[PDB]
């Protein structure tokens, strides 16, 4: 088995890379290994498809504009049971497998939580044997690579396909046309959408192997191509060369991921992406349905929602609803009511945020020009929707305004969330607190009519990538005590509760953490030229840079610690390495300022000789999935400090819990449920809760009162305001200060005192290894709920109506 | 050739079947139950490429170990066609692969037709490069081809309402199983910026950078151990307003290798074209220098790398002036980067480069505006000026009284907008300059660059073009290849001169029959193709009269067309008279901006509609415009041909290579004494070709006197009828004035004197008709043509370059 892996490796280096070992590159070796590994799942990949054809299980289609997949090599080795053998084979060839793994580019086709949920789900659905496909866009450039230059974020193109992707297979025989612009004619043979521009969607298939089973599912991502055929409407002259160059304009549709996290930008190219992935995906689903054993019978499509479920990852693919209607009515000649019944039973919608700047509201003018037939269909859905509300509440005219899919205020906009609610048989939030707000407040008018529609499905993370892969030390240690059933049923981690008084096991737990810390410290000293204190608490905040996630609040605490040290250098101080990391959306000015502040603080703290090894600050550059795997297992304190009510769930919070970090955080999103499972006393909960925030909004938030009432806050803010951290540019952080005092929607100062006292309690506990690791163990033992396997089981039972196999 | 019989032969087929099935499973990721013909083609291509990896690696090892002088064919074009069949044959695997595919239940022909042409060329220039690579591989020379990996080759041509329309040749849509990317050899290329003159010397600063990423395609030799390489460069944006627009604008850098400029024998001075030329030249020279430094002949001394041995290790052939920037680029690297003195660097440059001239037509000549070059390549403009100055100084020293000679020999044309004459740059920067046939090389030497060759008589040479007898006989015409093998053995494939041995069968009627049958079999096959693509009933006993080449005023498809109408008019005039029936096929792409060429296509299709549908004509005469003429199609139609039309005006066609393909494939030639036609006449005997019309002195005499087209129109009744028909709307009844531009050119601006050769052409055609009625006499002449075609093997051509230009030896 080791011997055969070596032969296979050498075959690929030879035949696939056309390389003698004498001129072989590190990248060649990565590619030879990658192909060797992929060969081992082809059999099951082809047989998984046969199985789905022969037995016709209901299929699940996860439709997302993002899949934040990270690297595939190590994950595939783990899920196929080949890691130990591949490591040994590569070692025997005089090579280091970790070095080959670092060659691989992240498939960074996502922004943050939403896209990473899609990735974990694919892994969970494959492990649970569901007939599930992921459908998205193969962006030529994913989320940008982040560099820091002079303390500022700078963006470089994520050219991830430069050298090829060995994990994908293009299937141009399954290419599909997508239409744009044109016009509508309502003829006597039906409605015709004509004079359209066509863009081709070419699918690329990546295998999604289950963990130690016979399932290999598919992720199918679409790529834009210009069509080749001459239309008699191209008779119209132009330069030949420019016409060929202008093919770029069609191909631009799948060129780059929009790097906005929780923020809507109403750009036309983005709308095209949304319809692009949706039109190609639905056509492909219909083609597979018709070619299946339920493809003939009276109309073939009566069995459709028994054979197809399509999950909408946020409102980004909301156009799927009117497109399915369009295909049913205009092309398949089904009557409206029938089509509409089938549409609702096919689609479910997942809501990921209640922040108003994230909500998709497309101007009707833009949709009219680009997708005239879909506007007509949307207007019709709304008409029949509003007729019913006038029928049920004749006197309530304002309710019609609130429940319409169209917002009429001057420039008219389509509310895509309302489209997703009326077009779906089920709508879910991603944590209890969030799903509650969704149902009872934000879509109150919709839930009162249809209470059974709105559900909760709390998020989760795959314990393959986020334990087995990223933290083998912990995985091995856990498996040695309670066996390895926990991988496929993470609720088994509760059996670790037995070892709470096992002092030898607590030393061994702490040692695994220590080894993870040593190794990441090396990474940090290689990359940042900063001397790391090995016995310091690794205090880590990693996530996209946002005002609501409040990296800024963390930063105020960093300066507070700094100042305390300067005031009394002889005083006892629990040493920390504070790591803050994450990308700012390029056009997000305040996020970019916060980054600059953090790097400005770090430079002052890291180089102050009075501080030395007590406090080091690192801005972690280019935070992404594969770096997430490095830092999270090395963490002691997980910062999850969003203002109560703002973070729908979080998922990084769960990753840290699973890898032996304690959480400091607000009662927000999934933090509440982490407290529920682990016991509130075993997290470091602080600050305002959702009701306390509501009470401060009512009363009116005055930031100045806290700055005057809290001496340590004043010195921190003054240092920032008067140039202590930017001596050559004293006024550099003016935009931040202004925001804090006059426009802070997230109430940083209001939680500052509570946050700082909480941080003191964390330091106390860190001085007591037995107490700390006793608490860590209760966290790990209670983390089973947050496996995405549990999540998918609930989606399967209560929404998709499908069964693990 | 590898065996399919025995214990070992059975195991060869078995192994090919297993490999086929491995690739369909592991590479294509397809069960047989959902596999398509395209999947089967790829599975086979992968299998076939696998079989040359061993030799490809060993060839590179041998070149590293024995360190011979390396040859670098540098071209903007490689018109390669399809690779699958050509590789199987050259590897000796066709019989075995055929057998494997057959046993798997598949149609080998159907799999072969799936393959896209690598149509990265316009015509003869691109195709000569292609033939040359095959020959250099077969002769065992350490040669690389260097080009651009165009995302789109020459456009696919379709005909709509009688006009050419262009569609993008999206040849990489389904991938390319032959190439291998080599990311580690990615190189930077610089553009724009400016020149700084400082204490440390000249710096080229503020440049925008474009990345060149090479892709390698194997070039297998015929039945030897050599697999050489074609390295083609692809343009990429470097990883270093609106973020999204910044990402989208990476397209601008990648546009450098997006599309092939579809001009044949015509200079279009576009900035994107200039970029392409510098791109391929900069990437290539860097990569060549890198290979030189890393080899056993790469030594070190006080300054740095000794490039003393560079010209004994490196020969670079410039295929036309397109990569002329190679000369100042090498000088830039030598002087600006490697710090060699100008004198030494200039001497090494001359010893390294050789230049091949392919056309004397003024409109084809590359003359780049100094303003464009200054903006794009400012340091290269300085180097060109410096080269020119030192070049003029020597001429002033030698000929002090001749003020005009300086003007004529300058690399700069100074009137109006100043332009860089790239041919002059190539002559002074190279130690050898060659034309592509005797007639043409003589014009290059004694007339066009008379001042240059007088100063350096040993510089100018001839190297008459050739074609590879692999693709253009063994591959395209297995029937004829087989027949020749039966009669004289298989040694002709490696020594084409052995075709003269076929003279033993001169009076042998059995063999003359056998030769006719092969031609008939090729005609029957090609007739099928024709009848499924065009609404025509092909007469199978008709003479196949073919003119396939790019549409040009100088190649005179129009003349062919005038003769077609003449024939039509003769049938109408005397319906019951004896007519030797013909299928007249004319095919070729027009450059998209070539107005007159497009009009000529419209004329031909318009004429075809009349002739094909006139019931009085019937099966006597059919006209086909063959759509989308390209290499793989040339391989179908050439073997099916009886008469080859090579009717360019005397002195315009530098060589021609189609002429050679037709000769080798059993067709007789009607043509002028132009290009290699002269040498075809020399080899076969002039009486065995149908030579007609003005020769080069006759065209000179007519130019001096002045050409009055109307004198021929008035003097020749039959021409009058033809021209009046076209002018008055006989062929465009719904648009009577449609061909007004053609008439206007023919009468007042015809640089190629169509009417001047009409009389001699039509009379010559009558003689061809007469001979075709006598099978015994017709095929006797065919035999003397095939038997005399050995000279035109590209092997012969390459040995001559090697011995006289590159100073390397066949192995
Ligand atoms: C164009 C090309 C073709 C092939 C087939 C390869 N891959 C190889 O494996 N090439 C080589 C294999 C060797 C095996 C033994 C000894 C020497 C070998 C050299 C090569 C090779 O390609 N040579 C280089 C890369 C070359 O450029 O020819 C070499 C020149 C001498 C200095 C070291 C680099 C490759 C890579 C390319
Ligand atoms: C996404 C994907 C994955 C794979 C692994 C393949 N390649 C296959 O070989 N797929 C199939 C193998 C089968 C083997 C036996 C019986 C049925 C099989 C079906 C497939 C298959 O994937 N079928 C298609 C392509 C499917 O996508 O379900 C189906 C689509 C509708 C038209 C008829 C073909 C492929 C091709 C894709
Ligand atoms: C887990 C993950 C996220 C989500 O992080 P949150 O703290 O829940 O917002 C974002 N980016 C990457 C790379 C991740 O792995
Ligand atoms: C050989 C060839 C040519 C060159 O033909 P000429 O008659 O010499 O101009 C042009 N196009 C193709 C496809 C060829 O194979
Ligand atoms: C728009 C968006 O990405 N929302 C995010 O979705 C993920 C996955 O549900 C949540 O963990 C997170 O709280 C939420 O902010
Ligand atoms: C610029 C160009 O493509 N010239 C062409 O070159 C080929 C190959 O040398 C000749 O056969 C042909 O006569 C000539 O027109
Ligand atoms: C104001 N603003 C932005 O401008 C922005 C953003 N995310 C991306 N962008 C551009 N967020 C979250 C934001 O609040
Ligand atoms: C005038 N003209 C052109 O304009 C042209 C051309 N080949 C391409 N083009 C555009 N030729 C040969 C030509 O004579």
């Amino acid at each position: 088995n080791v011997a055969e892996l070596k032969k296979s490796f050498n075959r690929h280096l030879h035949f696939t890379l056309v390389k003698d070992r004498n001129v072989a590159t590190t990248r060649d070796y990565y590619f030879a290994l990658a192909h060797t590994v992929r060969d081992h799942l082809v059999g099951r990949w082809i047989r998984t498809q046969q199985h789905y054809y022969d037995k016709c299980p209901k299929r699940v289609y996860y439709l997302s504009l993002e899949f934040y997949m990270g690297r595939t090599l190590q994950n595939t080795m783990i899920n196929l049971g080949l890691q130990n053998a591949c490591d040994e084979a590569i070692y025997q060839l005089g090579l280091d497998i970790e070095e080959l793994e670092e060659i691989e580019e992240d498939a960074g086709l996502g922004n943050g939580g939403l896209g990473r949920l899609a990735a974990c789900f694919l892994d969970s659905m494959a492990t649970l044997g569901l007939a599930a496909y992921g459908y998205g866009i193969r962006y030529e450039y994913g989320i940008f690579n982040q560099k820091i230059r002079d303390g500022w974020q700078v963006e470089e193109a994520d050219d991830w396909l430069r050298y090829g992707n060995p994990w994908e297979k293009s299937r141009p025989e399954f290419m599909l046309p997508v239409h744009f612009y044109g016009k509508v004619e309502h003829t006597n043979t039906g409605t015709k959408w004509i004079d359209t521009q066509v863009v081709l969607a070419l699918p690329y298939d990546t295998p999604v192997p289950g963990y130690m089973n016979n399932t290999v599912n598919t992720m199918r991502l679409w790529s834009a191509r210009a069509p080749n055929d001459f239309n008699l409407r191209d008779f119209n002259v132009g330069d030949y060369i420019q016409a060929v160059l202008d093919r770029n304009l069609a191909e631009n549709i799948s060129r780059v991921l929009y790097p906005n996290d929780n923020f809507f930008e109403g750009k036309e190219l983005r709308l095209k992406q949304e319809y692009f992935v949706v039109a190609a995906t639905l056509q492909d689903i219909i083609r597979r349905f018709k070619a299946s054993k339920f493809g003939s019978t009276g109309t073939v499509f009566d069995a459709f929602p028994d054979q197809v479920a399509i999950q909408l990852n946020d409102t980004h693919p909301a156009l799927a609803i009117p497109e399915l209607m369009r295909i049913f009515v205009d092309i398949e000649k089904l009557p409206w009511s029938k089509a509409w019944e089938l549409t609702q039973k096919t689609f479910a919608y997942t809501n990921h945020t209640v922040l108003p700047e994230a909500l998709e509201r497309w101007p009707v003018d833009l949709v009219e020009k680009l997708l005239p037939r879909h506007l007509e269909i949307i207007y019709e859905i709304n008409q029949k929707h509003l007729d019913r509300i006038v029928a049920l509440f004749p006197k309530d005219v304002d309710r019609l305004r609130r429940m319409s899919l169209i917002e009429e205020e001057g420039s008219k906009r389509i509310n895509m969330a309302h489209l997703c609610i009326v077009g779906s048989h089920a709508v879910n939030g991603v944590a209890k607190i969030h799903s509650d707000i969704v149902k009872t407040k934000v879509f109150k008018d919709f839930s009162e009519l249809e209470p059974d529609k709105f559900q909760n499905k709390t998020n989760g993370i795959t314990p393959r990538r986020w334990l087995l892969l990223c933290n083998p030390g912990l995985a091995e240690l856990i498996a040695e005590k309670i066996g390895e059933d926990y991988v496929k049923d993470l609720s088994q981690l509760t059996k670790l509760h037995s070892f709470l008084g096992d002092d030898v096991f607590l030393r061994e737990l702490a040692k695994v953490k220590q080894e993870n810390k040593l190794k990441f410290s090396q990474f940090l000293e290689t990359e940042y030229k900063v001397k790391i204190n090995p016995s310091s608490m690794f205090d880590v905040q990693v996530k996209r840079i946002h005002e609501y996630k409040r990296q800024l609040l963390n930063c105020l605490h960093v300066i507070t610690m700094y100042n305390r040290i300067k005031k009394d250098p002889k005083k006892l101080f629990v040493p920390r390495t504070v790591i803050i990391g994450g990308k700012a959306a390029p056009g997000y000015h305040m996020a970019k300022m916060i980054i600059k502040l953090i790097t400005s603080v770090a430079d002052v703290v890291n180089n102050d000789p009075m501080v030395g090894s007590k406090l080091k600050v690192i801005f972690l550059e280019n935070y992404r999935v594969s770096l997430a795997e490095k830092v999270i297992p090395a963490t002691d304190l997980s910062e999850q400090i969003s203002t109560a009510g703002t973070e729908a769930s979080g998922t990084g919070n769960m990753k840290f819990m699973l890898n032996g970090a304690l959480t400091i955080g607000t009662m927000d999103g999934a933090n509440v449920e982490m407290a529920e499972e682990a016991g509130e006393e075993n997290l470091f909960i602080f600050g305002m809760r959702i009701d306390d925030v509501a009470a401060l909004d009512k009363k009116g938030y005055e930031a100045k009162e806290y700055y005057e009432a809290l001496p340590e806050l004043k010195l921190v803010i003054d240092q920032i305001d008067n140039g202590f951290f930017s001596p050559k540019q004293p006024d550099l952080f003016k935009d931040i200060i202004n925001m804090l005092f006059y426009h802070d929607r997230f109430k940083v100062f209001a939680d500052y005192e509570a946050y700082v006292k909480c941080q003191d309690k964390v330091s106390q506990l860190y001085m007591n290894p037995k107490a700390w690791n006793t608490m860590v163990l209760k966290n790990i033992a209670a983390s089973g709920k947050f496996s995405s396997d549990r999540t998918i089981k609930e989606y399967a039972q209560n929404i998709w109506n499908v069964e693990p196999s």
